């Protein structure tokens, strides 16, 4: 199994979604010796958002008379989408911020979904694929049945988005109160 | 009265959201030709995001005590911050991307929700939200049809309801939303029906 790690923090070393997430790479590289893992920083470092040159290139309607240029305009999103392509698995690490994902990470889904590549018209065009979302939250219940379930715009977001391009085997992993963290990293342990 | 216009499309004359938006803003200019207006793209210009310096910077425990780099880490979001404090009225355009909004809409949000300054904690956390007397009116554009209030897509929007969501914390409770869909195909009446709400909103504000 190929993984796709995607992490959205910021933060490195002081990272807990980063953390918890390296921890079941680590324990999955372990019962899975032959696998491999590609990474793509979309925390610390500033992927581009999508431009109007972004939209005429992606929204062409017919792709294959794109210009050099238009080409360019989609490279980055080109690489991002192989990406994704050649895993099995992806693997997100994102905090919430402000009751959803860092604007790096929105940037990542605004790259991958792409009319004719990852869906068409709509209907999915990626099969095969699971997703792992590791979250971790300061305040306390946001997950299902929680009292501040509603708020939550980050994974259940994510689950739409994902869901959109044909993902809908997701599993999310979350720890709040930043005990919560030792439930997490046990659980991810089981799942690896 | 005040207003600030964020508008988060990357197109421009093209900008459904934008357009409309623009089209509220001067009809409310006609009705009030001493109101001052203040533009803030985050759509058209790429906004720095939410960096490890920013978080360390926006959480010191002594506020007071931070370095000249610290603040230099901080002066775009207290810029940021003063524009929203200044206005009565927040007027943000925004397409819906991806079931949610561009990601430099999304950095916008994330450099004007501060720790002491637009909201704040105690420990008993219980946060407080520290913006009133203000208001938004939330301009947006849908591809697609079925996002809004009893629509077929309701729970796929992650757009305006999350707005709401994270204006309401900071104290913005009073929260309009107008929406035009099926821009991708009708279209010409969505956005006929927006404009004229708009209108009217601008006209008793
Ligand atoms: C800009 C910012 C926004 C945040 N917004 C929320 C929030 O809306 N809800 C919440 O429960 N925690 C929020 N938090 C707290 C973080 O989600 C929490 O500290 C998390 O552990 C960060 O994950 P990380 O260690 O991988 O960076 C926010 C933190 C930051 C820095
Ligand atoms: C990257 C991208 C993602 C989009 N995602 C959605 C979507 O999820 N749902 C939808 O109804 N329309 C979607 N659209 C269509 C736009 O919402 C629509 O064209 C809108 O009018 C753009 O706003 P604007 O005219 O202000 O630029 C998307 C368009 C782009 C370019
Ligand atoms: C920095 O911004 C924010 C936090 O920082 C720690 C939060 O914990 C939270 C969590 C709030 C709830 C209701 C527990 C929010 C919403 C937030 O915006």
């Amino acid at each position: 199994s190929r993984i796709l790690a995607v992490h959205a923090s910021p933060r490195g070393e002081r990272s807990q979604s980063r953390r918890l997430a390296e921890v079941f790479l680590a324990a999955y590289r372990e019962a899975h010796p032959q696998a491999r893992v590609a990474r793509r920083e979309v925390g610390r470092v500033p992927l581009p958002a999508v431009t109007e040159a972004f939209v005429a290139a992606a929204f062409h309607p017919q792709p294959e008379q794109r210009s050099l240029a238009m080409q360019a305009d989609l490279a980055l999103s080109d690489q991002l989408v192989g990406e994704l392509f050649d895993s099995d698995l992806l693997v997100i690490s994102t905090p919430m911020y402000n009751f959803s994902v860092p604007s790096g990470l929105k940037a990542w889904i605004d790259q991958i979904v792409r009319l004719g590549v990852t869906f068409d018209f709509y209907r999915p065009l990626l099969r095969g694929k699971r997703a792992l979302i590791v979250t971790s939250r300061g305040g306390h219940g946001f997950g299902p049945g929680g009292e501040n379930q509603a708020m939550n715009h980050a994974d259940p977001w994510l689950r739409t988005a994902l869901g959109f391009i044909g993902i809908d085997e997701v599993t999310v992993v979350a720890a709040e109160g930043e005990d919560s963290c030792d439930e997490a990293e046990q659980r991810l342990l089981a799942l690896a």
